[PDB]
């Protein structure tokens, strides 16, 4: 058995991939300039769950006919340490993609967490949320659900099943279970209504859909649909396939990345 | 060594306290009539962090003169399964706390994620969130993050150090790294800016203080101060004791609950 110490030190252990990525201190690494194009939107980002919430979501504002969603998109690679280079911690001191620049006002403003660049970009331009200020509401509890439940989806049963060197019984367990929770809900509220938050489609949608959708579809870690029962949760399923063949989610996850180096 | 499942199954593991009230179901279990009051905002909730975080901010709107955040407060015992009633599954399906019913409109608002009713409640009084629309972003950035941030700290460093059965190395390990690396962030932050968003303090402080702040000051999981080298962390330490210090503050963690049976 293992004997807890008293006060935590950093004995180096092997967490998977993230090994010497993953520290006990937050900051910049290394001078990084990165490169910014003109367009109003400069998104610093990658080809990840979190990142295609935000792709998606510019790429329905363009289908809508928003011309004024024009962005830059530039790959930040986490497996590479970019995302701890000096001018990507100003964007983001959680040092975390996705991050977004704006810089069509007076002012540069930085825009980080998925769901609030979601958010930020929905009020922009007044769409994908609706102005009812009742259905808005609802739109908002799924949405900020969703920032609160994906931690557990990623950062527990993700790194736990497909990234730890170890299959570890207990902690698999616990976040499994959480995970089935999850899209049981889901499944129990796509049950009763078209979208997430009721009739359209909205940035809670496309919030949940980046995560527990491509989940469902087999999109996410290699063997999770199997081992989840994916198939089990038909309204999640259903609901996923419509969204998958939406003109723009597919533009949204086909969007290529321009290096930074 | 432990054989991964090739579909997963619940053989009921023994996860600490929440075994039985944990399933890989959500729903409702037992028919339940929740009492209502006649203040605007009925609030379901619990002293917690998450709970806390929004008597916090209704006291604070009481104090600055707002008398129309007058609210009624029902005890929903997390611990007794009361999450699981049907009129709380009405409020919100995901059985946590809190959740806030809006009775004051036309239409009863469901509003849930600690998060959100933050944001909801300071949109509505205009207060504790800036208008100006370039710092208002900056505080929805911290927001947002804590919404992202805290199951690393609760649904995994708190579950594996307080509430697991057994004391487990690689799990405690990478969530108490994760931790850390939260608290370094902050730290670095509070030792630039007054409040964690700039110059006033926000929601962003409430939800932040009501997670961060108590683990610095050693109200959170006993022993957790001590092995997270807490005091290390001196910007986030006198900034936690400078909130704890608000009147509003002392209320919002002393107000007392009204039983639902
Ligand atoms: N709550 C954040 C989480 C974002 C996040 O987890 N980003 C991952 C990629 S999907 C990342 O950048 N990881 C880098 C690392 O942990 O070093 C959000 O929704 O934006
Ligand atoms: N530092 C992360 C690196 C991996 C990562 O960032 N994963 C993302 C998905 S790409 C995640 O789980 N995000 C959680 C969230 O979105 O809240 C870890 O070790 O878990
Ligand atoms: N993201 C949610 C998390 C809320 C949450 O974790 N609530 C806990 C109490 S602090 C709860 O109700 N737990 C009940 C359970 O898991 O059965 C929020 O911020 O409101
Ligand atoms: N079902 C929860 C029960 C405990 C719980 O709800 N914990 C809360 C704090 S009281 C939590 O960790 N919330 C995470 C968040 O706020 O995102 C678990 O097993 O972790």
């Amino acid at each position: 058995a293992y004997q807890l110490p008293t006060v935590w030190q950093d004995e180096a252990s092997n967490q998977g991939a993230f090994t010497g990525l993953n520290r006990p201190t937050a900051g910049a690494r290394f001078e990084q300039n990165l490169p910014k194009g003109e367009q109003a939107f400069q998104l610093y980002s990658l080809r990840t769950p979190n990142g295609v919430k935000v792709t998606i979501l510019l790429e329905e504002l363009l289908e809508a006919g928003f011309k004024e969603a024009a962005y830059d998109l530039y790959k930040i690679a986490i497996m590479d340490g970019d995302q701890f280079g000096s001018d990507f911690v100003k964007l983001n001191p959680n040092s975390k993609i996705p991050a977004l620049l704006d810089q069509s006002g007076t002012e540069d403003v930085r825009v980080f967490e998925s769901a609030h660049i979601l958010l930020y970009l929905a009020e922009k331009f007044g769409a994908f949320l609706p102005s009812n200020p009742v259905e808005r509401v609802e739109v908002l509890n799924w949405l900020f659900w969703q920032a609160g439940a994906a931690p557990f989806l990623g950062g527990g049963f993700g790194h736990f099943f497909n990234y730890a060197p170890e299959k570890l019984e207990y902690p698999i367990n616990r976040f499994t279970m959480e995970v089935k929770r999850q899209l049981d809900l889901l499944d129990k509220e796509l049950a009763q209504k078209p979208y997430i938050a009721g009739n359209d489609y909205t940035i809670a949608d496309i919030a949940i859909w980046s995560w527990y959708g491509q989940l469902v579809q087999g999109n996410l870690y290699q063997g999770s649909a199997k081992f989840l029962d994916a198939s089990s949760y038909q309204n999640l399923v259903k609901w996923a396939e419509k969204i998958a063949n939406r003109p723009a989610v597919k533009r949204g996850l086909e969007v290529t990345y321009t290096e930074i180096k």
